[PDB]
């Protein structure tokens, strides 16, 4: 098994560990800022998912789970981090401070082999969304990798499949989410960017120049929505949409997109595992090319999903 | 000064109420409601979202007193008993939602009233009119039933009708963020979607455009404030300075004081307590491929609704002497 | 034996949720006003529980393979009790908590009344871990289990009773005119009965506890939050572990005592009447005591009437 | 015509200059933020919960206009770096939240300004006053690091020390309801029970009450406004009436615009943008056993204390002048 490790412990360093702790290998260390107690509790209580399928023990130096031992670290320099000392062949980067290889690479100076931002990255070997261009993963020339971000991860497997199937002529789309960023989140729809749209012409060029996004941040806890207004290149049918993505679930991108047919709310959604939820009951055409699709997913837990997907992969091409 | 009267103090009769007291061009009178004196009052006094009322209210065992004026209070279920002929009112606005159904409505005009005024979308009503889109269309004499639609419509029909006139529709997909079937359940912790009928009933205010758009609603735990995001394609080629100056020019215009066009960087909160049936958000207009434009709509569905409805209750009153 | 709930909104849901999971009575119908196929769907998917086999019909439902029946009406006397077999129906509209409205169910042909709010002119109130012994089914025919308050206040109120003896007390409790404002935004202040009702469930402490509400925007968990002046000295481990006896004692399932630290959501989807924060508990100068206890105010709450309901099924049976 | 400086540009700081700005006895002529002008113009001019600013601000490279009163601007991190000396500046507001030592906040002085006052509690700091409670135990010769406390004390403190005048303390107990281990928890969903210093706090402000009262607070998620729950023994016999006169003499009276006295059935949001410290919600009032009393007081958690800011600036100032 391989050894990995972990940096930062904020949410989604958090979820990428729960649901890490999988066979094809092993969380052996943290680095963190909070002390053997408190990362004890957060691991074992979730304000969003409930509470720890597993066990958990604190101790000074080092923790326990499940019987496994994981050693907690505190240093804010990865120069100084002990990798090569610790076995630490891949390094999962949740801390979302050093998401520029610059920045990043010195996780590769102590020792370890790969960096995996959970984030969009800046100068990285490169960008990979599981279920997309997976296969541009090149484990001899690609270092620091990013797995994007949610909202990228949600947008990239529904517009491969549209543009696969029908084409896609050119669109445009709103992330409602869950500068202006400043204001107080409790009281408003705050509008802003998004990145995601940008974000294609990393894991599907050929779309390049195609789509533009806009976010609406909302006061809701965890799931949110992709909503997508594209025009196809030839006739569509609210029916022949939702069967290709229909098909494509039980296909190539099972357990990557899920197809609902059912009238559910966004809070039904929390803690799947797939990129992209298609909300079957919202499809819409018009004129036989307009097409509007409405995708949920959750924040962390799909995202994180696909870190442990990706992590599992490198993995797997390292051997 | 003609007499007019509200049935019904939700949310939206007690908005319209608010402003409409404050509107010279009519006086208000009378008033129905299930609420007592003492209530009513508070009710019209202290407000969790626009904020306190400007002016100064009393309260008395039938009656109210408002910045100097007298109001009757009923607590009358049924429209026919009414007793509207007595307190000699023409317009009767109702606010209950109880009574939307042309019949329904009808016994306001049976109980004496002449012309009465949905504050939400009729049916079988004569005319529905959206202010500075089809109020032209209000003929006094052939309409007694009157439907102002939707907030929606409101926000809605606007936006659609500048993009026509200058650029012309060939479709659009809109999506409304409504701020507080699927609607059954808890709305506090969800984004809720669901269906909406402001882009059918286009077809009643804006007949040439039939079957060009559709669209659905999402319900976030918000609030006041809602907005409209549409997708259109248009008939010729445009940039986002050329659609953003059609909004401009036309809030400078002919739909002064209907639609606002706003630069800033703003949030929903921003917009709270806005007169405007439609605010723009500038920066968030897109253009893909010179034809595919995203246009954001803020509006308060409340306050900017609920000041039309006085608008459209003062039209009928400014017929009707004519 | 049949059971009957009318009323079908959050509260009469988490019943008939909890309910199903018992062999002891079967819910056979259920009066409201929804379309099945909504019905179904409510049930199937709940909002902040999480989700539940169900399946719709015109007039009737199958969960889990068993035939519940659907009506639709809003007077009770002209309801099918007698026709239907159900000896105790459960309301859960709390349009008819006044008893004289209450009975139209007797008349229909159902034998008892059990209300999940509190009563006017109620035959007995209930609060099962409190008073439960004081039914009697010979003169008790329509029954209230008070509020989910009241259930939490009570258990707790008793314990620090019996064990210290009360003096004194006043109380809040912070629920998920004035009650008319947006929720959305506010902190709402507004009465509480709950202290008032001990009255009828905790006779001796009459008038020594007064209550009030506030109304917080929160989903589902709730919380009472009370200071008493005991009667002899006590000590914040005393306290404490007056309740953690009591949790592995006679209150087994009511009450619980928590010692970790925690948020009110962590709380969601427990049984249990009250949920004692052994972290807050206060004690100033020996006598006057601070306690805090959760409560899911739903299910909870209908876990209670669950117990409540099987009581009188069996009460009946013998 | 004393020059006044505001380092740090957050919710109080912002309320703060929002406040100050209107205010004739005292003059701000800078502000020390991180935040580059255009910024700092939009957020004086937009606010989210009180709404938009009651004026006009122009952004300028190194400066802004507010109310046609040229504001300067300045960007550095270090206290030492500050040229409080040539711009005249003998009071500086200290907001940023990162200064709240005396070995910290001192160097506004090594850098030329006489006061420092914390719109936090202070950590060894000179004095610690709540107006309406303590004023007058400033001395302005030897203190010159001045806290104001928090929203919470300011609250506490005014009613606190009303029932102790007219009835006396045997006994409190407390709980703030604060709107916005387990505060490192999510916010949006729950209620989340943590500490407040709020109680021992009293022990600099109010000495003889030192130990009688302790306390508790609730997070729970509203936009700004907070209360206090207080449950108190009084050493003599109350009614409610009693209680409620004691407030209502004392908004009338020495507190006047400090403690406020609501005879209406009010919600939490009616007191948004309420400069007083702690709003008395009369209906609330109870009397058990003649002695145990519930009293509860709102606060506007931002607009209130941030007055008692600019009143305690004001205070000082009036000092300087004085000598």
């Amino acid at each position: 098994m391989t050894r990995v490790a972990i940096n930062g412990f904020g949410r989604i360093g958090r979820m990428v560990f729960r649901q890490a702790i999988e066979s094809a290998f092993e969380i052996v260390a943290i680095n963190a800022s909070y002390p053997s107690e408190t990362l004890a509790h957060l691991i074992k209580y979730d304000t969003v998912h409930g509470k720890f399928d597993g066990t958990v023990e604190a101790f000074e130096d080092h923790l326990l789970v499940d019987g496994k031992m994981i050693r907690l670290l505190n240093n804010r320099d990865p120069k100084e981090l002990p990798w090569t000392d610790l076995g630490v062949e891949v390094v999962i980067e949740a801390t979302g401070k050093f998401n520029s290889k610059e920045k990043a690479i010195l996780h590769v100076e102590a020792g370890a082999k790969k960096v995996i931002l959970t984030a969009p990255g800046k100068n990285e070997d490169v960008t990979i969304v599981v279920g997309v261009n997976e296969d541009q993963l090149d484990i001899t020339k690609h270092t620091v990798i990013s797995n994007a971000s949610c909202t990228t991860n949600c947008l990239a497997p529904v517009v491969k499949v549209l543009d696969e199937q029908f084409g896609i002529e050119n669109g445009l789309m709103t992330t409602v989410h869950a500068l202006r960023r400043a204001r107080a989140c409790g009281q408003s729809i705050i509008p802003t960017t998004t990145g995601a749209a940008k974000a294609l012409a990393k894991v599907l060029p050929h779309l390049n120049g195609k789509l533009h996004g806009m976010a609406l941040r909302v006061p809701t806890p965890n799931v949110s929505l992709v909503d997508l207004v594209v025009d196809v290149k030839r006739d569509v049918t609210v029916e022949a949409i939702n069967d290709a993505f229909k098909t494509v679930a039980n296909g190539a991108l099972k357990g990557i997109v899920e197809f609902s047919e059912e009238p559910l709310v966004s809070i039904d959604f929390n803690t799947n595992t797939h990129s992209a939820i298609i909300d079957g009951l919202s499809t819409m055409v018009m004129g036989d090319r307009k097409v509007k699709v409405l995708a949920w997913y959750d924040n962390e837990w799909g995202y994180s999903r696909r870190v442990v997907d990706l992590v599992t992969l490198v993995v797997d091409e390292l051997a």
